[PDB]
């Protein structure tokens, strides 16, 4: 409700993990991998390459696999 | 009109309502499902898949049935 | 000026008196209604069915006719 | 170099002298009229019809005539 | 680095040498001209007319010849 | 916190990595960091740019890095 009471939580669930996501941007791009770090600002994504990837060209993050916290 | 006054109750709403909301992005890709969880920057839209949503990259929110503030 | 002291006169001005507003988003879509209320954050835009509006996705609110600020 | 030193005198000075401007919207779209008013976040561009025209929705602020 | 010891450095320079440099808008318009002045969120580019940039909707700004700091 | 985005572009820039920078609307830079603040990246090659956080997407470099 405000911070990142869930951002933060979901997004570590999701690397703790090692979940396949999809990425989607901005522009439309879709990414896949697994979530390495993160900090306030970026993200890490892990694939054949690797990608940092800014939060502010993501509109959203699709798991693979349900999941929870 | 100061803060959040407005997408915070209206958001939980719909969150504690159940309510099915279609969310259109700035890019003009449509969401479909129901609000598990909110918080300063992103919304957890649940679905038959479920998908996290980071707030700027939303540019209206557009329930199903009438909602009462 | 100072702050968010011209919006909000503005948008109340437009809540307080139901003035048929046009608000354009950054993407060329076009709404149309009437403004419920307001935060700091969204605009509701009530006529056919009710919506909230992120601002950070809006450029530009006309009304449909002239008003005193 | 630093908070809207050189756009609150550009602003200002530009409705204070009522100069018609275009204002082109990142999504390619422009604008037109005069700065009537303006805050943090907003400029009044009054023509024809007004409009709140939301500061980061704009790319330029392209005057017709030179300002000093 | 940290804060805006490279950028207000680097515009500066750009400014003094009056380097003609080309600024690409992030919507793929280059605005060629030359640097005025500039604060925390606009560029003035000097030209035929002169106009003020909002740096939000920037994506880069190229010099015409390489420089230093 | 940038516990992460600092540090990989330092490691970018001090081992000098061939990089490729997507901007949000869809264009490919690429060149090598000589150095960034808050708010640029400045992308070295044949044309020296300064690059503007906000505008991009994703940062690919060449080859797998690692950040100690
Ligand atoms: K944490
Ligand atoms: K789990
Ligand atoms: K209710
Ligand atoms: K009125
Ligand atoms: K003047
Ligand atoms: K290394
Ligand atoms: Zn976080
Ligand atoms: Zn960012
Ligand atoms: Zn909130
Ligand atoms: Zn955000
Ligand atoms: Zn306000
Ligand atoms: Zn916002
Ligand atoms: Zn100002
Ligand atoms: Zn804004
Ligand atoms: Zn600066
Ligand atoms: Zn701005
Ligand atoms: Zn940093
Ligand atoms: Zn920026």
């Amino acid at each position: 409700s405000k911070g990142h009471s869930l951002a933060d939580p979901y997004l570590n669930t999701l690397r703790k993990e090692r979940v396949p996501v999809s990425i989607y941007l901005v522009n439309g791009i879709k990414l896949q991998g697994q979530i390495e770090s993160f900090d306030q600002f970026v993200i890490l994504l892990k694939n054949t390459v690797s990608q940092m990837v800014y939060k502010h060209a993501i509109s959203t993050v699709v798991p693979s696999r349900p999941v929870r916290l």
